[PDB]
Protein backbone atom coordinates (compact mmCIF):
# COMPACT_ATOMS: atom_id res chain seq x y z
CA UNK A 1 0.00 0.00 0.00
CA UNK A 2 3.01 2.35 0.16
CA UNK A 3 2.26 3.42 -3.45
CA UNK A 4 -1.07 4.75 -2.19
CA UNK A 5 0.72 7.45 -0.18
CA UNK A 6 2.76 8.85 -3.05
CA UNK A 7 1.94 12.32 -4.27
CA UNK A 8 1.10 15.68 -2.71
CA UNK A 9 0.63 16.18 1.03
CA UNK A 10 0.66 19.13 3.42
CA UNK A 11 2.27 19.14 6.88
CA UNK A 12 -0.65 20.41 8.99
CA UNK A 13 0.28 19.32 12.51
CA UNK A 14 3.54 19.05 14.44
CA UNK A 15 4.36 18.13 18.05
CA UNK A 16 7.63 17.41 19.86
CA UNK A 17 9.75 17.75 23.02
CA UNK A 18 12.93 18.62 21.12
CA UNK A 19 14.95 21.80 21.57
CA UNK A 20 14.56 22.68 17.90
CA UNK A 21 10.76 22.59 18.00
CA UNK A 22 10.56 24.49 21.28
CA UNK A 23 12.82 27.23 19.92
CA UNK A 24 11.36 27.44 16.40
CA UNK A 25 7.70 26.41 16.65
CA UNK A 26 6.61 30.04 16.42
CA UNK A 27 8.20 30.40 12.96
CA UNK A 28 6.95 27.13 11.50
CA UNK A 29 4.43 27.13 8.66
CA UNK A 30 2.56 24.49 6.70
CA UNK A 31 4.77 22.90 4.07
CA UNK A 32 3.96 21.17 0.80
CA UNK A 33 5.55 17.74 0.59
CA UNK A 34 5.62 15.64 -2.58
CA UNK A 35 6.23 11.93 -2.06
CA UNK A 36 7.84 9.52 -4.52
CA UNK A 37 9.79 6.23 -4.32
CA UNK A 38 13.30 6.22 -2.89
CA UNK A 39 16.23 4.21 -4.32
CA UNK A 40 16.12 1.45 -1.68
CA UNK A 41 12.35 1.12 -1.80
CA UNK A 42 11.69 3.75 0.86
CA UNK A 43 10.29 7.25 0.29
CA UNK A 44 11.71 10.49 -1.11
CA UNK A 45 10.06 13.53 0.47
CA UNK A 46 10.55 16.82 -1.37
CA UNK A 47 9.31 19.69 0.76
CA UNK A 48 8.76 23.32 -0.17
CA UNK A 49 8.67 25.62 2.87
CA UNK A 50 9.00 29.19 4.14
CA UNK A 51 12.22 29.57 6.17
CA UNK A 52 12.76 33.30 6.66
CA UNK A 53 10.55 35.11 4.18
CA UNK A 54 12.03 32.79 1.55
CA UNK A 55 10.79 29.67 -0.21
CA UNK A 56 13.13 26.76 0.36
CA UNK A 57 13.11 23.18 -0.84
CA UNK A 58 14.56 20.20 0.95
CA UNK A 59 14.74 16.50 0.12
CA UNK A 60 14.41 13.92 2.88
CA UNK A 61 14.92 10.19 2.37
CA UNK A 62 12.89 7.80 4.49
CA UNK A 63 14.84 4.53 4.28
CA UNK A 64 12.80 1.33 4.69
CA UNK A 65 13.20 -0.07 8.20
CA UNK A 66 12.35 -3.78 7.96
CA UNK A 67 8.55 -3.48 7.82
CA UNK A 68 5.81 -1.71 5.84
CA UNK A 69 5.22 1.74 7.27
CA UNK A 70 8.50 1.82 9.18
CA UNK A 71 11.42 3.99 8.10
CA UNK A 72 14.67 5.48 9.33
CA UNK A 73 15.66 9.08 8.63
CA UNK A 74 18.91 11.04 8.90
CA UNK A 75 18.25 14.43 10.49
CA UNK A 76 20.60 17.28 14.39
CA UNK A 77 22.81 14.64 12.81
CA UNK A 78 20.83 12.10 14.81
CA UNK A 79 18.78 9.30 13.25
CA UNK A 80 15.03 8.91 13.66
CA UNK A 81 12.69 5.92 13.55
CA UNK A 82 9.47 6.86 11.75
CA UNK A 83 6.27 4.85 11.85
CA UNK A 84 2.82 5.41 10.38
CA UNK A 85 0.52 5.41 13.42
CA UNK A 86 -2.68 5.70 11.39
CA UNK A 87 -3.55 6.90 7.90
CA UNK A 88 -6.13 7.20 5.09
CA UNK A 89 -4.25 7.72 1.83
CA UNK A 90 -6.98 10.04 0.51
CA UNK A 91 -7.04 12.18 3.59
CA UNK A 92 -4.23 11.96 6.12
CA UNK A 93 -1.19 10.29 7.63
CA UNK A 94 -0.27 10.37 11.31
CA UNK A 95 3.46 9.76 11.74
CA UNK A 96 5.43 9.15 14.90
CA UNK A 97 9.16 9.79 15.04
CA UNK A 98 11.51 8.87 17.87
CA UNK A 99 15.14 9.79 18.18
CA UNK A 100 17.84 9.70 20.84
CA UNK A 101 21.15 11.57 20.88
CA UNK A 102 21.95 9.23 23.76
CA UNK A 103 20.73 7.72 27.08
CA UNK A 104 18.34 10.39 28.34
CA UNK A 105 18.59 12.57 25.24
CA UNK A 106 15.51 10.94 23.70
CA UNK A 107 13.15 13.12 21.66
CA UNK A 108 9.73 12.33 20.19
CA UNK A 109 7.82 13.94 17.33
CA UNK A 110 4.28 13.54 16.01
CA UNK A 111 3.57 14.72 12.47
CA UNK A 112 0.21 15.08 10.76
CA UNK A 113 0.11 15.17 6.97
CA UNK A 114 -3.04 16.06 5.05
CA UNK A 115 -4.09 15.70 1.41
CA UNK A 116 -5.76 19.09 1.83
CA UNK A 117 -4.59 22.38 3.34
CA UNK A 118 -7.70 22.39 5.53
CA UNK A 119 -7.91 20.23 8.63
CA UNK A 120 -11.13 18.88 10.15
CA UNK A 121 -11.48 19.37 13.90
CA UNK A 122 -11.96 15.63 14.39
CA UNK A 123 -8.52 15.23 12.84
CA UNK A 124 -7.10 17.94 15.09
CA UNK A 125 -8.48 16.06 18.10
CA UNK A 126 -6.93 12.79 16.98
CA UNK A 127 -3.54 14.51 16.65
CA UNK A 128 -3.80 16.22 20.06
CA UNK A 129 -4.94 12.93 21.62
CA UNK A 130 -2.10 10.89 20.13
CA UNK A 131 0.37 13.62 21.01
CA UNK A 132 -0.71 13.67 24.64
CA UNK A 133 -0.67 9.87 24.79
CA UNK A 134 3.01 10.35 24.02
CA UNK A 135 3.73 12.71 26.89
CA UNK A 136 3.36 15.91 24.88
CA UNK A 137 1.56 18.91 26.33
CA UNK A 138 -0.65 21.36 24.44
CA UNK A 139 2.16 23.91 24.50
CA UNK A 140 4.08 21.23 22.59
CA UNK A 141 1.31 20.84 19.99
CA UNK A 142 0.83 23.14 17.00
CA UNK A 143 -1.38 23.21 13.92
CA UNK A 144 0.83 24.73 11.23
CA UNK A 145 -0.57 27.95 9.71
CA UNK A 146 -1.08 28.08 5.96
CA UNK A 147 1.75 30.16 4.38
CA UNK A 148 0.87 32.98 1.99
CA UNK A 149 3.54 31.79 -0.46
CA UNK A 150 5.77 28.78 -1.19
CA UNK A 151 2.79 26.44 -1.71
CA UNK A 152 0.34 27.53 -4.45
CA UNK A 153 -1.88 28.29 -1.44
Amino acid sequence: QQDKFLGRWYSAGLASNSSWFREKKAVLYMAKTVVAPSTEGGLNLTSTFLRKNQCETKIMVLQPAGAPGHYTYSSSGSIHSVSVVEANYDEYALLFSRGTKGPGQDFRMATLYSRTQTLKDELKEKFTTFSKAQGLTEEDIVFLPQPDKCIQE
